[PDB]
């Protein structure tokens, strides 16, 4: 029996529309998946190819709790170092946030979505630790979904790389992969650091994945992911009535594509929805903006469908 739950994919079809309609977008693209067992719940995309497979994109900030959980599973870092967070360059290029934050921890990093605190993290590690990383959460590796066309996305050899490469690459960018193959990834945060390999069939018993993280690191980091969706982060356009939801948004020039992605019950993961948006022209470009409200109208919506209960009282 195929995973595709009808209800979710309506959900999902409509709400991708709506967003793709009112900021006069090219495409756009939803995956959302069962955050326990990797089956595929709903794959949406706007008229023409299957995108969610067939698109390979830069992540963006999408990467960066990935890089976080590393260093934290590492012990290179912990949750009381501040980092010196000022923008900086090496040789002639810069590496710089949205804002100047002089010092941040951890939980800053993730919240305010640091590039400069996410790629000092990453600089602990040697090139070639963090290709076999990304390697290993599946980036450069073909998912055989069984649709034509279907991309194995972009890990350029860890020989090639340059000191600014490796940077760009910890806060999502000089790498390539689909949203399906991002919304995988995300099962090593929700499944408690084990990567699951998703299904469009459905299954009784959540299959054999492998590990990338300590079951420790994996709650820490979805803990950190709430706060991008509560005041102060730079998610809260997804923040979901009646739960705390963990999630990180993106935006990346090509033009951009605007991205969120997040998972909830945070504490305990019931359902990853994925959301990109192609090209919006109109009412914002950023993730937040614009795929932060049809995130929020899927996301809540899947938990409603599901019988999933607020774990906090609804405002």
């Amino acid at each position: 029996a195929l995973s595709l739950d009808q209800r979710i994919q309506t959900l999902a079809y409509e709400e991708l529309n709506k967003a793709v309609e009112y900021h006069q977008a090219k495409a756009g693209t939803v995956v959302v998946l069962d955050a326990r067992t990797g089956e595929i719940l709903a794959l949406a995309n706007t008229p023409g190819r299957n995108r969610a497979v067939t698109d390979m994109i830069e992540p963006g900030a999408a990467i960066k709790p990935f890089v976080i959980a590393k260093a934290l599973d590492a012990g290179k870092t912990d949750l009381n170092e501040r980092l010196n967070t000022q923008p900086y360059k090496i040789g002639p290029s810069p590496v710089r946030d949205t804002h100047v934050y002089p010092s941040l921890d951890v939980r800053g990093i993730m919240q305010k979505s640091s590039n400069v605190g996410t790629s000092k993290l990453s600089a602990r590690f040697g090139a070639e630790e963090m290709y076999d990383f990304y390697h290993e959460l599946g980036i450069g590796v073909r998912m055989h979904s069984g649709f034509p066309g279907e991309t194995a996305g972009l890990l350029r050899n860890w020989r090639r790389w340059r000191p600014i490469e490796q940077a760009t690459m910890s806060f999502g960018y000089g790498l390539q992969l689909s949203l399906l193959q991002l919304a995988r990834a995300y099962t090593a945060l929700t499944h408690d650091g084990v990567l699951l390999p998703l299904s469009f069939e459905k299954q009784a018993v959540a299959p054999q994945g492998k590990r990338i993280f300590k079951e420790s690191t994996a709650r820490e980091v979805r803990n950190l992911m709430v706060s991008v969706t509560e005041p102060g982060g730079t998610g809260t356009a997804g923040a979901v009535d009646g739960f705390d939801v963990g999630a990180k948004t993106g935006t990346a020039r090509k033009k951009h594509v605007a991205t969120f992605i997040g998972f909830a019950p945070a504490k305990n993961p019931r359902v990853i929805v994925a959301v990109t948006i192609d090209e919006p022209t109109a009412h914002g470009y950023y993730g937040g903006v614009v795929a932060g409200p049809p995130f929020k109208k899927i996301m809540g919506g899947s938990l409603n469908i599901l019988g999933i209960s607020p774990t906090k009282p609804l405002t």
